[PDB]
């Protein structure tokens, strides 16, 4: 099971990979600027408690390789706005389009291009969590994928990958270099309250194994709000409330399963183990599909 692999759209042409020592990320290419997260100039020992500031004057416009394919884009230039590295190169891409940077809130829907090894593999819907980090698998070794909206003839660039967290995370800055919550581009321990399940979303995945052939976790038990938040609670998932019950609704018409027996079917997959069965070829409780992802059967 996945998120849907949609087509790279026009930001395909943007994207670029700029190399700094050993360390290479994917970059964003808009008129003679890229773009890409400053932390590239840091190695593995930098990165632990770095001055960006004193590590940027220790370079110049040759420390950085800026990949366009099997083109090269030579750098002329290059400077700091906050967690963004600015590169100033020789030529215009000639794809850029029409574009403005915004910065946006968790809950607003955009869209991420994808890439493994600097290789656009596709654009993917996703959304900033309340806590500002994103859940995608997609993200995973995709440093520097930039987020954005196609409004009419406008790309509205709002976020950029910076950070994979230890606990499957991602976080990010907007198209300003300005981090969206409270992280920060220097490895800490900066995962806590990161880790706590959505609810929601293991219920619409569970909802998604029932109209596809997985169906042994169904109970005969009943659980209130209230009942099944105790147990939400001992096992770190978010508190469930009423307008999560009501986002389920169309899904709980399609399967005929009420939506507090399938907390039920989750209380009792939460208190027993799961013996090495499987949930749609999975043996962990997944949260990284919206509701929204499941309105794709």
């Amino acid at each position: 099971f996945r998120k849907m692999a949609f087509p790279s759209g026009k930001v395909e042409g943007c994207m670029v990979q700029v190399t700094c020592g050993t360390t290479t990320l994917n970059g964003l290419w808009l008129d003679d600027t890229v773009y890409c997260p400053r932390h590239v100039i840091c190695t593995a020992e930098d990165m632990l408690n770095p001055n960006y500031e004193d590590l940027l004057i220790r370079k110049s416009n040759h420390s950085f390789l800026v990949q366009a394919g099997n083109v090269q884009l030579r750098v002329i230039g290059h400077s700091m706005q906050n967690c963004l590295l600015r590169l100033k190169v020789d030529t215009s891409n000639p794809k850029t389009p029409k574009y403005k940077f915004v910065r946006i809130q968790p809950g607003q829907t955009f869209s991420v291009l994808a890439c493994y090894n600097g290789s656009p593999s596709g654009v993917y819907q996703c959304a900033m969590r309340p806590n500002h980090t994103i859940k995608g698998a997609f993200l995973n070794g995709s440093c520097g994928s930039v987020g954005f909206n196609i409004d009419y003839d406008c790309v509205s660039f709002c976020y950029m990958h910076h950070m994979e967290l230890p606990t499957g995370v991602h976080a990010g800055t907007d198209l300003e270099g300005k981090f969206y919550g409270p992280f920060v581009d220097r490895q800490t321990a900066q995962a806590a309250g990161t880790d706590t399940t959505i609810t929601l979303n293991v219920l619409a995945w569970l909802y998604a194994a029932v109209i596809n052939g997985d169906r042994w976790f169904l109970n005969r038990f009943t659980t209130t709000l209230n009942d099944f938040n105790l147990v939400a609670m001992k096992y770190n998932y978010e508190p469930l409330t009423q307008d999560h019950v009501d986002i389920l609704g169309p899904l709980s018409a399609q399967t005929g399963i009420a939506v507090l027996d399938m907390c039920a079917a989750l209380k009792e997959l939460l208190q027993n183990g799961m013996n090495g069965r499987t949930i749609l070829g999975s043996t962990i409780l997944e949260d990284e599909f919206t509701p929204f992802d499941v309105v794709r059967q």
